[PDB]
């Protein structure tokens, strides 16, 4: 969203000012060579790399989450049909739970309204117990195990089989903390704090101190190099908001879509 | 990618001949500012097929799973049931169905014809209505395991001995299914792998000053070296790309129906 | 950071650089800088590798403390599915999870506890907690005393005992990773011959860099520092990560969040 | 081998230098900056191209140390739960040995009869033989020794299934072997690294040669040999259930195990 | 910690190195710098990953006497909270589990483990350990039965002796990987090819150096040598982690620290 096409050719230019500027140098006891540029070019590569590395890293565990958000609730619907498949009024709560839970997720990572999606699929009375929660989506779990829950009171479900639906739960619950966990720890600032002032420093002093060698190709060099250290430190600020609405950002309104319709065609809805 | 190599032969070529019109000008390329260039390129190829080969690696540790998964199934079936055989078959049939499925769900091609070899058309036009066979299939298995369950014939402790087997699949299922509607990066491997073709042909115009007559050797054993580590990220990234290679994915469907066959003695032939 | 009066001092020391110039040719001394590329290039190589190590501590630290918010959520939500109606054991089981988490992050921080513990619990139990040399882990068998007696009760049978215990397990878990983090540091060498040869590299390479640059000479230097410096200085604070650096981690802002999910409406659920 | 190589290369080198006389009077001249760079981006492709072979060895490593511990705590649960059943104990303990040497058998692509003739009756070698996977066979079996303990009431569900879940371990030891020894990289890894390695270090010394002169083979052995020796030494990492040097000593695992499950049931080397 | 002799050796060559730049032209024998630089990143690359394959066996190390803590402490707060009146299982089964952790200990340190197993245990039984080839895994197998024997006995369900097996099998995973850490080493390769290229390339060095930096080279080139070599021996300081040293394991403080949690967690 926030776009650098700006430091591009303010290099472009801030390399034509080094051309005119050129013969004027010497004279005041200023020239630079390209070694020590390579240097701390290189140094920064290397730092490059390794952040980049963590912010990929990231990303790459929001989808996972998300990713197993799928899988518990796909197995939990397959587990209640296969062990009691009678009971399809506990089928269809227990769905709404489940879903409710993935779009109550969504919501509580985009910071938006749950309200209509909850109201949508569940009772208006278990609405309000949810939003009256300071943590609304862990009390959509705790209400998905009163279902369960009862059907065990109920001797419908052993104490066995009330263990093989729980640790869905318990899975679901892990990806709540772990998305929460995701959108309160960001990868520290000081390193994207440190990196993009270095990438800015040695982006706009790198068409002086090519001035020398390249004389006049300054400004295609210049650039070229600069956006490679570019496309390279932004690759990272657009893999470090994953839970966004951005167009790089993970696409959770599809994945909930997809889960709810995932666990209606294992229940015939 | 040799027709790249070969358009760096001629932008070579290219470079010497033109050589001679260059500093007429004022226009100087150094070796100094693209080694800095493509030492920074090599790093951060480095990193970017560090990630693909960690994509290859799931998706090769996802599909281990499934023929680890269904042989303990069915080893569980025959040491716990050794007597049910039409339920051995039927359940045997679903596993190898959810592989084949699995495997044509992934590379995005028909499985009807595995499915139609495999189960009874009953069944077959029910996996084949959800937008979700696979998953579809699962379910089926579940049945079957539920059915002996209610039967009595499994109780509750070796029902869920095998619920976990069915669990490990379902999380193969999305693992994959996560591995495929990917990648992460989106088109900033579409800026790469040309940050890495521009430079790639800038080169020998660098290279020249230095090297003359020899610049179109130099400069493609470079280019070789950084095309291939580029077109071998793209390669891994991909795993299940239509522009894969299908020998494995083939070799352990495969592999898992010929095991369950023998697991239940359905070879060799009598 | 406190980096800044080495990088002051950085550019002092490049001055002593640029005032003993061309004294050089006089004493005898060539110095040019691509012996200080190499020397610089394997330090930032090895300085990559240290933060990299440096922040893993800093994640597994943050994911053990994860853990213990999904643990302790998941646990209470046992109870309140189980034994609904347990409302004193309710009670008694969260006030010893939010023991166990403040107290660990006074183990962690080396501060007292005491003034938690009472806010918290019944001060026989806090005197039974600070008698012990490991509080955490008495905490820990505390709780474990609530799930057994509602199980010599018969309210809780040996599986919904067992699916209990398997949460305090969990929280085993957190307080022994936690303690590794904690009592094993990184081996020291790492961190003192590093730093004194990034820093003697950081003094000396201007005296290196006044031949090529003149009066240039303190920028580029201290651009240099600055990166390497900045760099070394991050890597020694997430090492330390239940520290109390600007990047370490907030570990009374994660308990107040333990504390407050727990007590969610003064422990009211539906 | 390597040191056939090396000594190819000094040879190379002595061309360079000779032909070093008609360099300009041929039309050639080849500076060192360019394999600077050529180089070190090798460096750092071996780099992690090394690192990806190591992983593979530690991977190998520990899944035999699995079977180690997975086998031993078997045979523990069986002395625990059932102390009596020595008949049993002797029977599960020859198909846990027929398990290690099969398996090390299979990842050498070696013929199995011997030893599983040593360890049982032939009625059973033959079933074993049969099988697509002798080792899925062999636990199979020790999967019914377990499983008919269980239908005469010598175990219950849970204490058949807490040793069932050791069976299912040795599986997942079975399958992460077996996907290690079917999973080789495409040559791609090989082709690109071992031949530019290999093209890269012959060509070294006629671009080192107006810089050093005679001591092109010095230097360019030296820069040879690092190069080669970590190239090879990860050739070497990648195949660990091989017969090289670097490889799994597989037969010292095996006697290691059972040794120890000979020493658990009270027998004797 | 004797790489200080290796260094003085560098400043001796840089010494022959300056002495002998005269007769350089007239031997024939040029030395630039710039293929040393090639070689110097090159051996920093591989010198990079080497290290960091080595933290990562020490690390594999003390996560492993990790879980002998955790999971040692959570088998006795489960006999406690499941069968809090059997105190003398309680201190049965807790001298079999701190025997062990000390018994591992001996194991990977190589040493007598009696003083320490008859410190714990009736003779009755540190004869049979000993008179195994494997004495903690019989250890692992004597708590078993101990167990096993409360099942039998009835004061353990299947499920609650369930429970308990799985702390054992914790055990087990432990005694497996620290053996095979013990056995198996970082392939011997990485420490030959490392340790010949990097002290043959601190002692060419100067002679590449010398050219350019003149009488600065014993300086600038004890500097690199001194990078290189600690950055290396750091490697090699990390990938015995149950050594001796005081960089390695301190295994006796963390055996001491496990028997007094667990003789804490019962009175004593
Ligand atoms: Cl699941
Ligand atoms: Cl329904
Ligand atoms: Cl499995
Ligand atoms: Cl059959
Ligand atoms: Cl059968
Ligand atoms: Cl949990
Ligand atoms: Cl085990
Ligand atoms: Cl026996
Ligand atoms: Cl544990
Ligand atoms: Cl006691
Ligand atoms: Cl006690
Ligand atoms: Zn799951
Ligand atoms: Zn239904
Ligand atoms: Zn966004
Ligand atoms: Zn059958
Ligand atoms: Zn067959
Ligand atoms: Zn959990
Ligand atoms: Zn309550
Ligand atoms: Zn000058
Ligand atoms: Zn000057
Ligand atoms: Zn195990
Ligand atoms: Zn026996
Ligand atoms: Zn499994
Ligand atoms: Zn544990
Ligand atoms: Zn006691
Ligand atoms: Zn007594
Ligand atoms: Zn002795």
């Amino acid at each position: 969203l926030s776009k650098i096409i700006f430091r591009l050719l303010l290099n472009v230019l801030m390399s034509i000012i080094a051309i005119i500027s050129y013969q004027w140098y010497e004279q005041l006891g200023i020239h630079l060579t390209v070694a020590p540029f390579s240097l701390l070019g290189i140094a920064i590569a290397i730092f490059l790399g390794f952040r980049n590395s963590a912010s990929y890293s990231r990303f790459v565990e929001a989808r996972n989450l998300w990713g197993t958000v799928l899988i518990a609730e796909r197995t939990l619907v397959r587990q209640l049909r296969n062990i009691l498949p009678a009971e399809h009024d506990a089928h269809r709560r227990i769905v709404s739970y489940l879903v409710a839970f993935s779009w109550s997720l969504k919501h509580q990572l985009r910071k938006t309204d749950p309200t209509a999606d909850l109201r949508r699929l569940l009772p208006e009375e278990r609405v309000t117990e949810i939003l009256a929660s300071s943590m609304p989506t862990n009390r959509i779990l705790l209400l998905a195990g009163n279902e369960i829950g009862q059907l065990r009171e109920a001797g419908k479900l052993s104490d066995i089989t009330y263990g093989l639906m729980d640790n869905k739960l318990d899975e679901l619950a892990h990806v709540l903390g772990g998305c929460e966990r995701l959108a309160t720890t960001p990868v520290p600032f000081a390193y994207t704090l440190i990196l993009q002032r270095t990438v800015y420093l040695f982006c706009t002093l790198l068409p002086f101190a090519l001035v020398g060698d390249l004389h006049y190709m300054t400004p295609f060099v210049s650039v070229f190099i600069s956006y490679t250290f570019l496309s390279w430190d932004s690759l990272a600020e657009e893999l470090e908001d994953p839970f966004g609405t951005a167009a790089n950002d993970l696409p959770l309104n599809a994945m909930c879509n997809t889960i709810e319709r995932n666990l209606l065609d294992m229940t015939g809805q």
